[PDB]
């Protein structure tokens, strides 16, 4: 009943688009809890630490440097810019463990599509 894979196979494509630019300046592996009622219903890896980026399911094959834990119904809160992820991290609804720091990059990186989408041209 995920909506959140919908997000995260997107994405995986998007990093065709975007991944090494993303690697260049995140270069870390992020782990993602997806939470239904109150348990986990999903677990995602973003693995930006390498090439162009990859995303697969389950735990980081790794260690992760983050691992963020939330709601599917307010991950897609988040993805659409209707929720702050430090509001929900502050209201209890965002749930982040490791290196928060790099997880606030993530974010604003990816935020401006622009800049790494052009870095990412080739010509
Ligand atoms: C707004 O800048 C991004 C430009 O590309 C967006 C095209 O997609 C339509 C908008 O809907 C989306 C799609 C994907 C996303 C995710 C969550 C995957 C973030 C992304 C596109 C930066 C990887 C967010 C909104
Ligand atoms: C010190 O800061 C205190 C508040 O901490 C907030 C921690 O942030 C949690 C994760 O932040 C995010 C939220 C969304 C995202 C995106 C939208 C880029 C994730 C994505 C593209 C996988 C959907 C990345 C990082
Ligand atoms: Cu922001």
């Amino acid at each position: 009943k995920l909506q959140s894979t919908f997000v995260f196979e997107e994405i995986g494509r998007r990093l065709k688009d975007i991944g090494p630019e993303v690697v260049k300046k995140v270069n870390a592996v992020f782990e993602w809890h997806i939470t239904k009622g109150g348990n986990i219903g999903a677990k995602w890896t973003i693995d930006l630490k390498s090439g162009s980026g990859k995303v697969y399911q389950g735990p980081a094959k790794g260690a992760a440097d983050t691992t963020i834990i939330l709601s599917d119904e307010d991950f897609m809160e988040v993805v659409l810019g209707k929720l702050d992820p430090q509001k929900a991290f502050f209201s209890g609804r965002l749930k982040a463990r490791g290196n928060i720091m790099l997880s606030q990059k993530l974010a604003m990186i990816l935020k401006d599509y622009a800049k790494l989408g052009s870095e990412n041209l080739y010509f």
